């Protein structure tokens, strides 16, 4: 029922998911002058060399690449995190125009899109258990700006015509998510939530400061996807982002000076 339109979009979600008005909701605006450098944070450890992608799919709110998370292959550790978090999937949020599309903002600036690499804390055994814990998930967020192409994204872009509508999926093996990462792992971190229903407050957010550049042709392909399933009125999958939510009693920490 929920979506991103006038009658079912983010301002309506609280009726079915009252935690939408909770104390640690995401995304947020990152005020760069108020985020404090935390010298106690450790460097992130992004260990993706053994990642095993499985499928790419249109779920009616984004498109997602899924990974085999039945053992410790692709893992996120360090930074603000305690323990080992396994990569489950990545997906994107994007706009109808290059100025909008990210969920997090930086000094109120919106990027054209935002990549979310979703990981779960192995101490909880499965993702369903992890989403019920305040430290169950860690999402690595990466901003996309429009400029030069990202070569490591092209394999994704070229397969989107095969998953145009909700429900569609395709084999998507041997995709290397390291090709989506910027040079720097400098980041901001804060405790938050899933940005789509059920909006569970189970996420340690790690948002990289350095955006990746993608080309206009690449993001234009994102915007040809459909929210609807095959054989329904065509509603372009654009502006599938939740706006910034109140920071409330939280501090955003920076890994860098
Ligand atoms: N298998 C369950 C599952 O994965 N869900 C979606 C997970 C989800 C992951 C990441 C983000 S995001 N955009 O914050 O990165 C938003 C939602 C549904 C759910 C959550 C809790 C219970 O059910
Ligand atoms: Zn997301």
């Amino acid at each position: 029922h929920w979506g991103y339109g006038k009658h079912n979009g983010p301002e309506h979600w609280h009726k079915d998911f009252p935690i939408a008005k909770g104390e640690r909701q995401s995304p947020v605006d990152i005020d760069t002058h108020t985020a404090k450098y935390d010298p106690s944070l450790k460097p992130l450890s992004v260990s993706y060399d053994q990642a095993t992608s499985l499928r790419i799919l249109n779920n009616g709110h984004s498109f997602q690449v899924t990974f085999d998370d039945s053992q410790d292959k692709a893992v996120l550790k360090g930074g603000p995190l305690d323990g080992t978090y396994r990569l489950l999937q990545f997906h994107f949020h994007w706009g109808s125009l290059d100025g909008q599309g990210s969920e997090h903002t930086v000094d109120k600036k919106k990027y054209a899109a935002e990549l979310h690499l979703v990981h779960w804390n192995t101490k909880y055994g499965d993702v369903g258990k992890a989403v019920q814990q305040p430290d169950g998930l860690a999402v690595l967020g990466i901003f996309l700006k429009v400029g030069s192409a990202k070569p490591g994204l092209q394999k994704v872009v070229d397969v989107l015509d095969s998953i145009k509508t909700e429900g569609k999926s395709a084999d998507f093996t041997n995709f290397d998510p390291r090709g989506l990462l910027p040079e720097s792992l400098d980041y901001w971190t804060y405790p938050g939530s899933l940005t789509t229903p059920p909006l569970a407050e189970c996420v340690t957010w790690i948002v990289l400061k350095e955006p990746i550049s993608v080309s206009s042709e690449q993001v234009l392909k994102f915007r040809k996807l459909n929210f609807n399933g095959e054989g329904e009125p065509e509603e372009l999958m654009v502006d599938n982002w939740r706006p910034a939510q109140p920071l409330k009693n939280r501090q955003i920490k920076a890994s860098f000076k």
